[PDB]
């Protein structure tokens, strides 16, 4: 049996993690009924961190309510999340967050997300808080792939797969988790390199002048063009397809890229990222990097990209376990 040592790698929130879950789902034994529960205390947390930033922007942003009583309840919350049990979701905050989410004011900060730091799944759970909140909430599997937790550490996933024996490295692509990244460079049979589509028009959580598309450019640009990759298969996942339709009928894709021209639109501004990210590779004559749109949270999808991807490892055979 091949060994396959595969690094996961991008700028933070690109999706790696998620791609993991997926592999758990794919090719392991799936969840386990414990530990989806092990998810509801994270559920929870991202459902109100996520309400607390949208109700903290309504100020930075100066933005009213539709309803100047949902300010007393903006307050109460900020203090329950204060006093709560960490990871908890009381009806008496649910029922609060509830009021605050069918606020107009609310969804109108919501929609700025773009201009301060928001979780992806903010929507998703926000928008569904009831059934998060039905007694008896055992979560499902896109809730669990919803999750989120920022990596700060390095995490492994061993499965088999089409007679290859993966061993797939998770870490956080955040500045200061890249700093440990060097440590892992040694014998890699494949990298998937995950840059998020919609984040053309945000910044990083670690420095809000910098775009976090530029951003991951820059670090493709220093990973693609490494030293020990000389032979390592390198794929690029265009990820957050999903957000990236949404997003792109709004947002103008020249506040990423000044220099854009064509058509604001998803085929076609698509292709312009593929290309942003793919003239970075300085060995583009000899190699052919492979690159596709996904959703990370989209398991069908996830598992045809991965079967394509080992597709290719089985292909252009090259370099393996390293050390
Ligand atoms: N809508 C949507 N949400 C996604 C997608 N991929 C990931 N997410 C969500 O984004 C959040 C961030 O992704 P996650 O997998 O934690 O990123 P990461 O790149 O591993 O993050 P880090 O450890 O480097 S800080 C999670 O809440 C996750 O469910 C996608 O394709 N579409
Ligand atoms: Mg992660």
């Amino acid at each position: 049996a091949r060994t396959v040592k595969l690094l996961l790698l991008g700028a933070g929130e690109s999706g790696k993690s998620t791609i993991v879950k997926q592999m758990k789902i794919i090719h392991q034994d799936g969840y386990s009924l414990e530990e989806c529960l092990e998810f509801i205390a994270i559920i929870y947390g991202n459902t109100l961190q996520s309400i607390l930033a949208i109700v903290r922007a309504m100020t930075t942003l100066n933005i009213q309510y539709g309803d100047s009583a949902r300010q007393d309840d903006a307050r109460k919350l900020m203090h329950m999340a204060d006093t709560i049990e960490e990871g908890t979701m009381p009806k008496e905050m649910s029922d609060i967050i509830q009021r605050l989410w069918k606020d107009s004011g609310i969804q109108a900060c919501f929609d700025r997300a773009s201009e301060y730091q928001l979780n992806d799944s903010a929507g998703y759970y926000l928008s569904d808080l009831e059934r998060l909140v039905t007694p008896g909430y055992v979560p499902t599997e896109q809730d669990v792939l919803r999750s989120r937790v920022k990596t700060t550490g390095i995490i492994e996933t061993q499965f088999s797969f089409k007679d290859l024996n993966f061993r797939m490295f998770d870490v956080g692509g955040q500045r200061s988790e890249r700093k440990k990244w060097i440590h892992c460079f040694e014998g890699v049979t494949c990298i998937i390199f995950i840059a998020a589509l919609s984040a053309y028009d945000m910044v990083l959580v670690e420095d809000d002048e910098v775009n976090r598309m530029h951003e991951s450019l820059h670090l493709f640009n220093s990973i693609c063009n490494h030293r020990y990759f000389a032979t390592t298969s390198i794929v690029l996942f265009l990820n957050k397809k999903d957000v990236f339709s949404e997003k792109i009928k709004k947002a103008h894709l020249s506040i990423c890229f000044p220099d854009y021209n064509g058509p604001n639109t998803y085929e076609d501004a698509g292709n312009y990222i593929k290309v942003q990210f793919l003239e970075l590779n300085m060995r583009r004559d000899v190699k052919e990097i492979y690159s596709h749109m996904t959703c990370a949270t989209d398991t069908q999808n996830v598992k045809f990209v991965f079967d394509a991807v080992t597709d290719i490892i089985i292909k252009e055979n090259l370099k393996d376990c390293g050390l």
